[PDB]
């Protein structure tokens, strides 16, 4: 009748879950558990609690709701925007988490992957289709668990020392599914003394900052950050400019009639109405900024990351890090002058000028030149195809890769053994113009193995890529190290190495973009305090 | 009794000349003229005064005395250095200029070519070998004119405002000797409407502020400035600064038994003897530095109404045909006068502390943060310690600052501005350089060749190395005669298309962008960086 390896009991209570099918063979999901409290009413904006015991069986066979989220609306119908919206109904009843594991369920003690989603803190879920885990467990044979955590101004809403919003309430989702899967993956057949976390974009940036936190600490062992870093100067807000976004969403949607009549007004909006005004407290137009992000205010990080990353001794941690060919291009068709999927965006050196306040936003006149200067071929200054590249670079380097390769560099120099690759496969289904490149985000479908999907129309090469990259991050999960063939070598502040992932084997180079990343990372800073 | 072809009247009275032998033949040549009265005794620290008129004759048939100056004493009897020692006496009595002229002189007016050494306003001579005339006048058939003009204090010291040190009185030498050019020239078979002012270095910033100064404008029509501009960091002083530095040079010879009093204080150093001011002239410096001197022409709203960037900046310089170039390694030779780690006798393969020294040192009197914006622009990230690019960086930096991006700076405002320039790069490494292998193509080494001396039958140039003075010459005594060193073709710069030759054995090869990378920061992005 009913089959066994699909129930499973938890401290919570008993769940029942559901076979998954797969080229290679069935997969054991359970998708939907609950690990905190719905989150509403009065719970909205505060830290979440544990998820009460229940009694029968939940029903774990489907992905539960999204998140409430603001959703794409720049290309409607769109695949490349589409794959990112919500594909499931919004509720703030959202904090639930899936699992998947070998069927039939493993007997061992199994290694852990946790997948953190990213989509600038205010968007994501983990129920999109290149997030689907089934390929990776089957694959590799690992525990797969990914979670939903609150986004927008229900996880990052902080007004700093109100208990009522104390801000950072998303991470905190994220480490009560971590101390849930401490406590509970081992009824799957995984072992929590062998748990990766790994995470793209914000989601990679979450991943930094459990790092950073001594009560994360405890509850991972190794990480990958794809494409994101907690010192992302788009990761982190300081209390103070916390505090007026609060303020400002507070007016733009009525309120109030101190923070707690404040947040007790914020309580009476309907979701979607805070969903709507949220982009507007940002200071300036700008791209690769968002309005509701982590904050620093001594709890959750005692500092800024990159204070944090400075001072910290890492070894006996290994990291995974990388970056994809072109970081910048995804961001451009959503705020820069001139540019457009639908065109070739060659735009003129005023739209470039133009576009480096928008892409570097918030900073003074002499900081913008210092840009301008680093980022013009002075042979070819007005080269409209020159200067698509340039800003490219410029939103990139900003705002991923060279956080990214200071993140790397210190890491290794204090202790931690950091592997570092640059993604440069152009998928053949890719449905962005060929100018995109490789853009952020799309290498996240080949390390989820979606090219085996037979229903898909990636190549027969392009298959084996997949295979390729699961076994490295597999490897990573289970040993701290990718390889197995052309040896992968550790990344090292002094040579700066790094592997190229294409259909190519592996080459190895130097320089995550070091001059650029020189600037950014050595000499704008001293920029700004004098 | 006399040769009529050595013997001319200028406005002053009569002057005998010596016939000189060349390689191809002889040529006539008037050294010594007197065209101020010496600047001596009272006369210290003020402009020059038109020589009176004298009878009988002038021998004009050597060269007159070396202007005042500090002598080297690095590298004591090696070439690279005693090439550009004085080689005639000292004196305060200096002020004489030489003119060469075809042997027989010319039936119809011939273009004249001025030379103004360089020397960082501190020393020069129009004596010194490397500047002789007689194988331009052979080869090329022109008339040109050289002098001695004051330099150091003596030529540069300002108390701005008085009238008994108001500075910038070597420039008014050099306007002088060009007055009398105007005025005199055509005795000599030149023609006064053609008159071409090229020098190099300091004599490259001194023709680019002729320019910039109306008064000058008019007694010539066309430009060459060799490794030199009047915008260069090193050529101009504040009025402030320039006081200060007269003042501490005051105070450090006993004058008067601080400051005070400006007549008084000027009175007090003309009975100083010369060597004294010459010993403390560099003390009153602010700083440790390289490719920096004490007393330069200062901006004070007469010679110069304003900065020179701002006159540039400002020029209408539509008629005027300019021929600008730098060497392959500029920085190289001022690396050996103070940079830490680096000396002319080993391979100076410094390491990364000492090029963060020396940048300080090559780049002096700025903010740490300018200072660090100058180690991330010339530090390769992927080799930050590797010693001999470190070596190359640290010449790059004082190279481009002092001399290649000026020059590019002043060629791109006058060609947007109405000017037709020519720009070059010279990139031959004699084969008589004594200089180590290291440094390159070092400043000043392109000046033999434009004058021909690998002619010279004493010395030990190729072949190939005759050929090619041969061609420069050419090219130098085209553009004096037409504005265009062309009849391989040698394409004008503009700012967009920043077209340059290279200049060495092979034929002209077309470039573009004068380090322009580089050159952007120097020239677009640090002064913001100063200003805020
Ligand atoms: C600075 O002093 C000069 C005079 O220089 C000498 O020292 C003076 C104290 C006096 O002894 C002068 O005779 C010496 O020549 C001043 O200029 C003189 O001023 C007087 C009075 O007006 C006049 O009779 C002289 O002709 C001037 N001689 C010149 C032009 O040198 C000058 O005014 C003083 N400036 C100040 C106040 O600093
Ligand atoms: C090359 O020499 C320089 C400076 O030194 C002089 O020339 C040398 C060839 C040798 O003859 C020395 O005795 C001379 O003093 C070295 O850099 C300097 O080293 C001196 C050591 O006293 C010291 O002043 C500074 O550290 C450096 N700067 C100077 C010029 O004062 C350089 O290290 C030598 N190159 C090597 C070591 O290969
Ligand atoms: N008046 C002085 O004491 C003095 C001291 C030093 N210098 C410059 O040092 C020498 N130098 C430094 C850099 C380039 C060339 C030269 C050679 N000059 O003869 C000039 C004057
Ligand atoms: N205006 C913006 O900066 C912006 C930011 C993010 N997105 C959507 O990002 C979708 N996304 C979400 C998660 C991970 C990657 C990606 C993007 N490309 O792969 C649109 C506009
Ligand atoms: C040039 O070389 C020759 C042969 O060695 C020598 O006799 C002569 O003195 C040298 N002259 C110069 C200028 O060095």
């Amino acid at each position: 009748r009913e089959d066994a390896e699909l129930l499973v009991t938890v401290r919570g209570g008993r769940l029942r879950g559901i076979r998954l099918k797969t080229p290679g063979g069935p997969v054991s999901a359970f998708l939907g558990i609950p690990f905190a409290e719905p989150p509403m009413g009065p719970r909205r904006f505060l830290p979440p609690e544990p998820k009460q015991p229940w009694s029968g069986v939940v029903d774990a066979t489907t992905f539960q709701s999204v998140c409430y989220q603001y959703v794409d609306t720049l290309y409607p119908g769109f695949e490349g925007t589409e794959m990112w919206n919500p594909n499931r109904e919004l509720s703030e009843d959202c904090l639930y988490l899936n699992v998947w594991t070998p069927y039939p369920r493993p007997t061992s003690p199994t290694p852990v992957l946790v997948w953190i989603y990213g989509g600038g803190f205010y968007s994501g879920a983990s129920s999109l289709d290149v997030y689907d885990g089934r390929f990776l467990v089957q694959a590799e044979r690992t525990v797969l668990v990914s979670m939903n955590y609150r986004v927008g101004a229900f996880g990052f809403l902080a007004l700093p020392g109100s208990r009522e919003a104390p801000g950072n309430v998303g991470l905190l989702d994220q480490r009560l599914a971590l101390q849930w899967v401490q406590e509970n993956v081992a009824a799957f057949g995984g072992d929590p003394t062998s748990v990766t976390l790994f995470g793209e974009s914000a989601g990679a940036a979450s991943v930094g900052m459990h790092l950073l936190s001594p009560p994360s600490r405890g509850l991972f062992h190794r990480a990958v950050l794809q494409s994101g870093a907690p010192n992302g100067p788009w990761a982190t807000v300081g209390m103070g400019e916390a505090r007026r976004r609060a303020t400002q969403l507070a007016h733009l949607v009525g309120c109030p009639p101190n923070d707690t009549e404040l947040v007790a007004c914020l309580r009476t909006r309907p979701a979607q109405v805070l969903v709507n005004h949220e982009w507007h407290v940002l200071p300036q137009e700008s791209v690769f900024r968002f309005s509701f992000v982590p904050v620093v205010d001594g709890d959750f990080l005692s500092d800024t990351p990159e204070a944090l990353i400075n001072a910290g001794d890492f070894h006996g941690l290994q990291v995974l890090v990388g970056v994809v060919k072109d970081e910048g291009s995804y961001f451009l068709v959503y705020g820069a002058p001139g540019f457009s999927k639908d065109n070739e965006s060659l735009i003129s050196r005023a739209e470039f000028l133009a576009g480096v306040r928008v892409g570097v936003p918030q900073v003074s006149d002499l900081a913008a030149e210092a840009v301008v200067l680093h980022y013009t071929d002075w042979l070819h200054p007005e080269d409209p195809a020159r200067l698509r590249e340039a800003l490219s670079d410029v939103v990139g380097d900003h705002n991923v890769v060279c956080p990214v390769a200071q993140l790397a560099g210190r890491l290794a120099a204090q202790g931690a053994r950091v592997y570092a690759y640059v993604f440069e496969h152009r998928a053949s289904t890719l449905s962005w113009p060929l100018w995109m490149g490789v853009p952020h985000g799309y290498e996240i479908e080949f390390i989820f193995g979606i090219p085996l999907d037979p229903s898909r129309n990636y190549t027969a090469e392009e298959k084996i890529f997949a295979q390729r990259l699961m076994r490295y991050w597999a490897n990573f999960a289970r040993t701290g190290d990718p390889n197995e063939a052309p040896q992968w070598p550790p990344y090292t502040a002094g040579a700066q190495q790094y592997v190229s992932l294409d259909l190519r084997p592996l080459e190895v180079r130097r320089g995550l973009r070091a001059q650029a990343c020189a600037f950014w990372n050595r000499f704008l800073p001293k920029l700004l305090s004098a």
